[PDB]
């Protein structure tokens, strides 16, 4: 459940999925994981299309937005109606091309989690903190969404 675009090579990005990964499991749930810098590929697609529930997405690095194009379009078929976008600020340095799709997610109105704004480029501690902690409360919506509220007695 929740599906964490990273990537394994780049920066610190697959240190922060687990952080957002292991927070939840910790607790009790599950976190999907996808490279969006690698391992890029229908494997990770046929996934999205199942656990297409909740998705998190991290910076947009011009080097990874042109392995992103094709997968992109892909993508806009599966996901629908108003699932989770976990988008985590954590490198002040992305692409032009991202805002036209920001426009979507913005047009189309999907559960954006915390936006902050230009963490230098270098992912620190504090974005750990960050990654975790906005992940797992993300995760708090879609659960108590998709348990269908008093589908279970308490």
């Amino acid at each position: 459940s929740i599906g964490v675009f990273y990537v394994s090579e780049y920066g610190y990005s697959d240190r922060l999925a687990q952080a957002i990964i292991n927070g939840i499991t910790k607790t009790g749930v599950g976190v999907d994981v996808v490279d969006l810098g690698a391992a890029v590929d229908l494997q990770e697609l046929r996934e999205l299309v199942g656990r297409c529930t909740g998705l998190v997405i991290g910076m947009s690095p011009a080097a990874s937005a042109a392995s992103i194009q094709g997968a992109l379009s892909t993508i806009l078929g599966s996901v629908n109606e108003k699932q989770a976008v976990g988008i985590f600020e954590t490198g002040g340095g992305d692409d032009e091309p991202i805002d036209p799709l920001l426009s979507k997610f913005r047009n189309l109105g999907l559960t954006t989690a915390f936006p902050a704004i230009r963490i230098k480029q270098t992912p620190t501690e504090n974005t750990y903190k960050l990654c975790e902690e906005a992940g797992t409360d993300l995760g708090q919506w879609v659960t108590r969404d998709r348990l269908e509220h008093h589908h279970h007695h308490h």
